[PDB]
């Protein structure tokens, strides 16, 4: 697991490895790892057993029964915002606390997932639709429930910082997670496009960020790219993801069919085109996003990119095609 | 009668002939119905618009939940209670009747506005959201800080829906159903004062670029149009308490005052910073009154005017004439 663990800074580490390996907590070994690497603990005088609570109980309130979004996706999340982070392009950047913020987000980012989307809460009427007003339902429910958990017994990590630096914290995590709503997406990009072109950069290229609309701007999209980035992953691991995936929304389609509902999209077991679906996913989605990122971190993110075009080349090439 | 049964009846169907009319004497309604203002004031409304027989609502249905509704209006909150809630809600209706909106909307988008008024402050605690915020309520972390009260009343006024015999709307069509949650979360989120100044803006926006027929009746195209008027008469509908006649705007003052001196009580009391016009030692009520009407109520209304030319007239020149009114007791 040591041995694992040595790649914590590099794209691809095998997540799932990982997960075996400790017993089904890769989420607290691999935050307690990227605490200890950044030296985190020491800067916001976070004491180790209460890291630890709070990280066990966090992982608790992922799913073990949801395929896809469970504590491995979250460690994996986790893991990916860390490496991307550290890219050159934004090196000094961000300050120990946006740091703090981004990785924290990523870590509760899909906390007691249900396994169902935001459309099917709305669609079945949901406590949990009611509750947010058909809104970013699930996002506003995972931060609810992340905050939630800094109440429970020895587990608030953030016990030690001023009141500023708490709510400078929570307004990042709030921003950085509602961002991870789908809904979301092209507004994003489109924005992510504009900043790109008139991006401004140092003499050694690091990218200038002068306020805290560009500065969250850049963070949002780092993590949403760290969510969406299970095809720029080695093809042994994205598989395990597309499998993961397709599983879980083959039960919300056995649900809705249940229900007599329509069957959303790629969620019919019966009619489910893997390969199709996963081209798509990176031609109108994923590729978008991660040439878009390529562009303002360029050429930090050079052989993401080239494994995502690989994957992408492989997945169709099953497919027949004119 | 009036769906409350009251002693007398006579002397609220007198008042109640009003309930077309800016001015309204609402207090008086809320006296004269054993403190029902919103089931009473509802109750008429649904029955002059016809809205029971266009959504076969049946009236015991409507009576059941508006009762309920009402009930989870606190009692002891001086400003955001059930009264509030029938006040915006006549409003509402008022506005919805001018002139210049004539066949404009549908039975359905009169049916949200006005829905959407009455459920708008449910279950309010008196105290803002900043506050709900700044100490860590348990709404405020649902909430992620954002439309923290606007979310919960909301929340609450569909949940209501569920209980015994309050479906006001299982006869609408699932797409109506649909149609009509969107709007009134719409409306009711913009009821949010943080949003406020956009809001304005994008009304200013909207009266300079503004479509009407010969008779000077608005020609709106889309949703988009739709509900942004919806959205904007409902909180010019929250904010109407200045452009009323004076014995009432002098009430609301007095209200609203009260709540915010509890509240101001409650920040003081945990060594907070107390919020602006709060602090029941170091007020100027005439003068925050002026500054109100200066920089949120007449702006609005302004602008509102500008849209419905010259429906409005009338409530801005009531607007002015108060202004005076607390300019000229300011000590
Ligand atoms: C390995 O495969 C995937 C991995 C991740 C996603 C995916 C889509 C959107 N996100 C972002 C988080 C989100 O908001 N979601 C999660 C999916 O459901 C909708 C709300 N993530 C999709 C994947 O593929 C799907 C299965 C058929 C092709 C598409
Ligand atoms: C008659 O007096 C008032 C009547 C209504 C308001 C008022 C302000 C904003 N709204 C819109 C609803 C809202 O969002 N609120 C409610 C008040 O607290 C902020 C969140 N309503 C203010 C009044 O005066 C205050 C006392 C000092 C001057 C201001
Ligand atoms: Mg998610
Ligand atoms: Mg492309
Ligand atoms: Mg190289
Ligand atoms: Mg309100
Ligand atoms: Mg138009
Ligand atoms: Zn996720
Ligand atoms: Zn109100």
């Amino acid at each position: 697991l040591a041995k694992e663990l040595e790649d914590v800074n590099k794209w691809g580490l095998h997540v799932f490895r990982i997960a075996e390996l400790s017993g089904n907590r890769p989420l607290t070994v691999i935050m307690h790892t990227i605490f200890q690497e950044r030296d985190l603990l020491k800067t916001f005088k976070i004491p180790v057993d209460t890291l630890i609570t709070y990280l066990m109980t966090l992982e608790d309130h992922y799913h073990a029964d949801v395929a896809y979004h469970n504590n491995i996706h979250a460690a994996d999340v986790v893991q990916s915002t860390h490496v991307l982070l550290s890219t050159p392009a934004l090196e000094a950047v961000f300050t120990d606390l946006e740091i703090l913020a981004a990785i924290f987000a990523s870590a509760i980012h899909d906390v007691d997932h249900p396994g169902v989307s935001n459309q099917f809460l709305i669609n079945t009427n949901s406590e949990l639709a009611l509750m947010y007003n058909d809104s970013s339902v699930l996002e506003n429910h995972h931060l609810a429930v992340g905050f939630k958990l800094l109440q429970e017994e020895n587990c608030d990590i953030f016990q030690n910082l001023t009141k500023k630096q708490r709510q400078s914290l929570r307004k990042m995590v709030i921003d950085i997670v509602l961002a991870t709503d789908m809904s979301k997406h092209m507004n994003l990009l489109a924005d992510l496009k504009t900043m790109v072109e008139t991006k401004k950069v140092t003499s050694s290229g690091v990218l200038l960020l002068d306020n805290y609309s560009d500065r969250i701007q850049v963070l949002q999209n780092m993590v949403h790219c760290a969510d969406l980035s299970n095809p720029t992953k080695p093809l042994q691991l994205y598989r395990q993801w597309t499998d993961r995936i397709m599983e879980e929304f083959f039960r919300q389609g056995d649900r809705e069919r249940e229900r007599g509902m329509e069957i959303s999209p790629m969620c019919d077991k019966h009619n489910a085109s893997v390969e199709k679906s996963q081209v798509g996913f990176i031609d109108y989605i994923v590729h978008p996003l991660w040439e878009t990122w390529a562009d303002l971190v360029h050429p930090d993110a050079q052989d993401i990119l080239d494994t995502l075009e690989d994957n992408r080349e492989w997945y169709q090439s099953t497919i027949p095609q004119a």
